[PDB]
């Protein structure tokens, strides 16, 4: 394999480890988004609930685009293993 | 700050900074998609550089979720702490 097409392969593996750690990462924030909500709900606090909601909807999204993210990264790092592995 | 209003505060700067790291590491994980682009494009290698380019697309898509997730994430830890701190 050339220099660079074995640059490339480590380059698309290293993307996939850090594309796995993030999604991980999402997935404890939205535990945490999960939990801070169910203390405002307890506490009487209409407002911050409020905002609590809108925020769980965003770590949803962070947490599914994190997927989304992987799935390419893994797709990418197949076909680069394909290749030049 | 009744007791469980100033950990409700707490839970929402936890949350705050998680946001903040992982808003970091989708920054530098959108860095290695496009210079792993800048490599593929040199290796005349189209169907990995389509790959790469959708891989490109998810990152900006990240990024820009863990970006509003953390604006969000800042806005609650502020009202509570204009309530509670
Ligand atoms: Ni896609």
């Amino acid at each position: 394999g050339t220099p660079e097409e074995k640059q490339a392969l480590q380059m698309a593996k290293q993307i996939k480890q850090q594309a796995q750690e993030i999604q991980k990462q999402t997935e404890e924030l939205l535990k945490k988004v999960q939990e801070l909500l169910k203390k405002l709900h307890q506490l009487g606090a209409p407002e911050m609930a409020k905002i609590a909601e809108e925020l769980h909807k965003h770590a949803e999204a962070l947490k599914q685009a994190a997927e989304e993210f992987y799935k390419h990264a893994e797709e990418l790092h197949k076909a680069a293993e394909a290749r030049w592995g």
